């Protein structure tokens, strides 16, 4: 659920869900349109995608349990849509732990307008 990718972000980036990715580029947060302006904004176009292969799932409000083996996030055995989530999810955070080197604060609060054309997943 949204609260768990949160914690897990936090835990992996070291920044806040809220509020540096929940409005991020023209994907982190809402997304809908647009061609990703950079990598994090590439992270969500896909993680959006990955919620997208779940049509009968509730990623933001099913719970999952996950463990650090050392440094590693385990998704713990739950349903299987909570599975399913749970790699999405650790898939976006260790994505924006990747490009934590070009997160671009000028794409905070990034205007809806300037997220034109449609990308297919
Ligand atoms: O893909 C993302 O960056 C995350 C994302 C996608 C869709 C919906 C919400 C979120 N994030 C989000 C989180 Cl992670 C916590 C509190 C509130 C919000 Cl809106």
């Amino acid at each position: 659920s949204l609260l768990e990718f949160g914690k897990m972000i936090l835990e992996e980036t070291g920044k806040l869900a809220i509020p540096s990715y929940s409005s991020y580029g023209c994907y982190c947060g809402w997304g809908g349109k647009g061609t990703p302006k950079d990598a994090t904004d590439r992270c969500c176009f896909v993680h959006d995608c990955c919620y997208g292969n779940l049509p009968d799932c509730n990623p933001k409000s099913d719970r999952y349990k996950y463990k650090r083996v050392n440094g590693a996030i385990v998704c713990e055995k739950g349903t299987s849509c909570e599975n399913r989530i749970c790699e999405c999810d650790k898939a976006a955070a260790i994505c924006f732990r990747q490009n934590l080197n070009t997160y671009s604060k000028k794409y905070m609060l990034y205007p809806d307008f300037l997220c034109k054309g449609e990308l297919k997943c």
